[PDB]
């Protein structure tokens, strides 16, 4: 399922993003002054489920969980440098029914356990000076689709 | 190479789009009650050496080549009707040096030999009620990439 | 990488299948009268770090590991009913560092915690009257690979 | 439908090879001191719809047709030079209809206008001394199938 996900916006998923689910994001551009960078995985009940915060001006990423109106939990981070490809960075998420797994274009993949059990109905998408296009295309599979040679 | 391609705007391609070429167009939505539905792969002088009219009023889609400034050509056209598969129909377009390759989603393919000899340096989408979304997502590549198994 | 894998035979690989590495198992065929079927990753000493054990007349699938000459351990197992795809069935494993991701063509993925902490230098295909082709193609990826919109 | 073909034999496809289909040939090696290698495409009749004769020692490749014990027509070759990718070369054809496209590792494709009007039933392999592997992995599709972004 393809959608448009634009910049301080979001999309409805037609399916919950569940066990299996794959989210292939991509940008179309990689602004290299831009700043933080947000992306979010949210239940109907807008809890989110995983906070992606792409700081490049920290050097960091930062990973984290919370509640609609719930305070945020111990964050996990990783590098930022040297983890997107320029002009078409993407990022890959992946739902192992107990933790996501997030791929950026570079490096080992980053893994975060679940710390609220419901699916995602929607991927919202935020950032003042987005480091990506917008909008950015993203192709969301039920399940891991037949892989090419290379 | 990655591209977000607005309606009633275009894309400047990074590299000229040539014998080899593959471009696969692709739109996160399919709006029944739309209206006519232009894509045109233009050369750096802006003429117009693939035009794509899709009408669904008219039950046909259109192909033709103009210069700049210059009259069309005999028409070439098929049926509309059973071409595109919602919600996210596409278009692939293959330049094969002598002519182009036009594939929808179902159905046989459209060879439309070429009618002027230069190159592609832009392609452009037009409607004022878009049959697809905006932007629509374009993946350009400089060749036929690896196949998966399905 | 692609590999050929005979039956009752096995590949050395090019490279070490470690985290993030992606082998997708393909058979040109499916034999329905066919008997238990192996598939075995395997360290440098031989030890069998993933046993995949499709038994169709006890209707179950199981998964194990073991020392070289060792005792197996306690086996993993579900039911072998749907979920092989004919004419061409798959089986798909993931490195995930502390687990393995296994795939068929139908069904949830299966995991399988890690038990021996190596990587492996070789896949084996054990069979007497096997349920797939001989040999199985085999394409290896150092991290996965750039996915199709379906 | 994945197919292994094994060197000085065919395989019998499941559908016609025709207008659409495309039948990608992947090879799990490369020998260096290997001599001539051909691949045909067979009508039931067993004319050879499009024979493509690999030679290192001659330094080119040829591509011509002709009925089942018929004259070979005139040859249309190219240098060997340069189009082909260890370790895991692949040959590449579709048919347009009233001509196929070959493509190989490197270079631009060849495009080979038809001579006879059939459709393809198997697709052998010959080698004294192949090029490549035995079998060769080859997935023959009904149509272009969905591209991955790179
Ligand atoms: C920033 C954005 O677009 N989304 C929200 C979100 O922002 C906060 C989350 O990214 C959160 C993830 O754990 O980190 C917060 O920053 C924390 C630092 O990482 C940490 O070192 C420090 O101890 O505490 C801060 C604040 O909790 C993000 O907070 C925002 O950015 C920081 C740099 C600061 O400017 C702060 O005032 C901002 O809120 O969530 C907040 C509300 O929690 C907003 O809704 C953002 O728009
Ligand atoms: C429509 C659009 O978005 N692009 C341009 C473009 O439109 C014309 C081309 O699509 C052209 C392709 O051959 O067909 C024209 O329609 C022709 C009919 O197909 C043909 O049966 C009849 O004999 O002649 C007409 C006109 O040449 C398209 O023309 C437009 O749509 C038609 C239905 C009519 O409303 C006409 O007034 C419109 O111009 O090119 C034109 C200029 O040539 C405009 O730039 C469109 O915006
Ligand atoms: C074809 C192949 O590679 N088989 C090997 C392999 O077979 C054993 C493993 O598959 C092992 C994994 O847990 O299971 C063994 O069967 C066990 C049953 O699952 C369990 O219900 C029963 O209580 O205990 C047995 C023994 O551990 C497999 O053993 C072979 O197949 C079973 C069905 C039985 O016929 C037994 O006599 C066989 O040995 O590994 C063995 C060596 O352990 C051989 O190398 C096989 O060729
Ligand atoms: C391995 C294989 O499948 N070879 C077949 C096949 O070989 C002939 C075709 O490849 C044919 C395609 O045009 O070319 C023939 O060679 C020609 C040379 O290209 C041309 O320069 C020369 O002037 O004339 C020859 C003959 O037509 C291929 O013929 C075989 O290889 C050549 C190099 C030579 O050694 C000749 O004696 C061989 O017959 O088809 C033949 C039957 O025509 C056999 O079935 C091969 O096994």
């Amino acid at each position: 399922m393809l959608y448009h996900l634009f910049v301080n916006n979001q999309v409805k998923l037609q399916n919950d993003f569940k066990p299996e689910s794959v989210a292939a994001i991509r940008s179309s551009a990689f602004n290299s002054k831009g700043g933080t960078t947000v992306f979010n995985f949210l239940s109907a009940g807008e809890n989110i489920l995983l906070h992606i915060s792409i700081r490049p001006g920290e050097n960091v990423i930062v990973f984290n969980s919370r509640l609609k109106n719930g305070a945020w939990g111990p964050e996990e981070r990783i590098p930022y440098a040297e983890k997107f490809r320029p002009p078409n960075p993407s990022i890959t998420v992946i739902d192992h029914g107990d933790r996501f797994q997030i791929r950026f274009d570079y490096g080992t993949s980053i893994y975060y356990n679940k710390r609220i059990k419901e699916n995602a109905a929607a991927i919202a998408y935020n950032a003042e000076n987005s480091l990506f296009s917008s909008p950015v295309t993203v192709d969301v599979h039920g399940l891991l689709p037949p892989l090419p040679p290379a």
